[PDB]
RNA sequence: GGCCAGUCUGGCGUUUGGUGACAGCGCCAAGUUCUUCGGAAUUGGGAAAUCCUACUGGCC
């Protein structure tokens, strides 16, 4: 399906591979923005085609929320998703 | 399959650049060429091409 704000993925292409990241934008049907709030804060965050990602089934609410309501997310916040996501599974 | 744009010796490491193939950086190796023997240059196949294998991105 299409990508989503808050949405885990794995990176498998790039020198970032292997890597779990956050979905912070999504430009259009093909590119999006990523980050981890670690190695690849927001600030710099990593465009990706998508077709180099593998869509994990987890979205994260409090990242997705973070962005409805600031129109932002801080690093620590996607750093806690991350942590979360790899706690649960 | 067609069209457009790209990538290149191998291994390990890599908070850097690139969507990516990769590159850059550190270390160990390999091929080629040159050498005043101290070293120097270079790296898919090709003498080379609007050429070709593999691979990457885009359009169909
Ligand atoms: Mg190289
Ligand atoms: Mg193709």
């Amino acid at each position: 399906p299409s990508p989503e704000i808050g949405q885990i993925v794995k990176i498998v292409k790039g020198r970032d591979r292997d890597q779990f990241s956050v979905i912070i934008k999504r430009v259009d049907d093909r590119f999006v923005y990523i980050a981890d709030g670690d190695k690849r804060k927001v600030d710099r965050a990593k465009r990706k085609n998508m077709n180099h990602l593998k869509l994990i089934d987890h979205i994260s609410p409090e990242v997705r929320h973070s962005f409805e309501e600031t129109g932002k997310v801080t690093n620590g916040k996607l750093r806690f998703a991350l942590k979360k996501f790899l706690e649960e599974h």
